């Protein structure tokens, strides 16, 4: 893509240690799901193209980027090693609209929600066992 773009989220490193816990299959077979299936997903399934999207300053403001595309390839490549880890990205992506964007504009309606729905899944997160 574009050089004015970041390189996206890291989704494959062998230094990283990671495992397959039932809470990240959980994760991804329920909660990842059940939320890009929702209507509004689609913003949120790959990176924000600033360039595209004539957002010079979005990368200056939010510096820590994340979508559930990213998400996506981390859960089916096994990057992470616990639930709270995925669990921060998530949290990351609706924040970042949050900070971005004006209270109230369609784009934060649409993360809020994922968001609604997202709480309801992570609250029946089962006990790893
Ligand atoms: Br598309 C999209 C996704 C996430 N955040 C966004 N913020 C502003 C404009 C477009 C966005
Ligand atoms: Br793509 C895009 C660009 C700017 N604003 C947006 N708001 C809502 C959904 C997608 C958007």
């Amino acid at each position: 893509g574009s050089h004015m773009n970041p390189p996206p989220p890291e989704t494959s490193n062998p230094n990283k240690p990671k495992r397959q816990t039932n809470q990240l299959q959980y994760l991804l077979r329920v909660v990842l799901k059940t939320l890009w299936k929702h209507q509004f997903a689609w913003p949120f399934q790959q990176p924000v193209d600033a360039v595209k999207l004539n957002l010079p300053d979005y990368y200056k403001i939010i510096k820590t980027p994340m979508d559930m595309g990213t998400i996506k390839k981390r859960l089916e490549n096994n990057y992470y090693w616990n639930a709270q880890e995925c669990i921060q990205d998530f949290n990351t992506m609706f924040t970042n609209c949050y900070i971005y964007n004006k209270p109230g504009d369609d784009i934060v309606l649409m993360a809020e929600a994922l968001e609604k729905l997202f709480l309801q899944k992570i609250n029946e997160l089962p006990t790893e066992e």
